[PDB]
RNA sequence: CAUGGUUGUCGUCAGCUCGUGUCGUGAGAUGUUGGGUUAAGUCCCGCAACGAGCGCAACCCUUAUUGUUAGUUGCCAUCAUU
């Protein structure tokens, strides 16, 4: 990968000055105008690492869980995550997602259960106002639990946006000793991640380069 | 004031709890709170929680209009007669 590519999209910039975590002093390269700016050499330098693991992990067949759930990545991530087979969340990640699995997989059953009674079974036999209330409910089940349906085990990767704004996945993943690979800024944690990736939080350009690239880690190790 | 069973009340007010998970040294909190709404934790949206049960509501009785089947011990318009 290049350096204009990160340009292009936008990766060098980082949030203002005030919110400046000083953790990540390690990569930040200088400010522009008051707003920090990121150190691109070391951001390829650990994309190309990041990459070579997540493809490692592919390679043995582990199962990769994909997060974003802001404006501006909730589709990049989407639609790369369909692109390589491996499962994601758009929207709001639900406490317990992973640490009370074996209660979220009857509300997953419950979905499939819908879906086979109303496409599969076809029966429409119930009135119009009881399926409705049931058609709602499969809209909200699709709007939440929709990227994590046929998701056989718990993920052996986690791949993040925002760590600050998925906080929650992030204890999860900590709970669970799951390996975190991260978007982070110039505000978050890197010491909560186990595989850094800086880049900025607010580009979907960059978002779509970034997921675009683990897609294809995912898809070159199978 | 040994008990069962039965019952009154708070109160037909809408609240009380649980499993799993998370947070808290812990007791405990969360859920059950927030924005609206409802007669109602009723419904939705949101949220570190997901859900579920008891309850609410509904399923029940009666009254409120009416189709059909039935027409005596009930009824009398069309008719004649008391």
């Amino acid at each position: 990968i290049s350096m204009k590519q990160l340009l292009e999209a936008g990766v060098h910039f980082g949030h203002q000055t005030r919110r400046w975590n000083p953790k990540m002093k390690k990569y930040i390269f200088t400010e522009r105008n008051g707003i920090y700016i990121i150190d691109l050499q070391k951001t390829v330098k650990l994309v190309d690492a990041a990459y070579d693991y997540m493809k490692n992990v592919a390679e043995e067949g582990g199962v990769a869980l994909f997060v974003g759930t802001k404006k501006q990545a909730q589709e990049a991530i989407k639609d790369e995550a369909i692109r390589a087979g491996q499962y994601y969340v758009n929207h709001r990640w639900l406490g317990g997602t992973l640490t009370n699995w074996d209660t979220i997989q009857k509300r997953i059953a419950r979905l499939k259960k819908i879906n086979a009674m109303e496409e599969d079974g076809t029966f429409e036999v119930l009135p119009k106002k009881e399926v409705a209330g049931l058609n709602k409910e499969r809209e909200r089940l699709e709007k939440f639990l929709g990227g994590i349906a046929d998701m056989p085990r718990i993920p052996d990767v986690m791949y993040i946006v925002d760590p600050r704004k998925e906080r929650i996945a992030v204890q999860e993943a900590h709970k669970l000793n799951i390996p975190i690979v991260a978007m982070v800024d110039t505000n978050c944690d890197p010491d909560e991640i186990d595989v850094v990736i800086p880049s900025n939080d607010d580009a979907i350009r960059a978002v779509k380069l970034i997921t675009a690239k683990m897609a294809d880690a995912f898809i070159e190790g199978n």
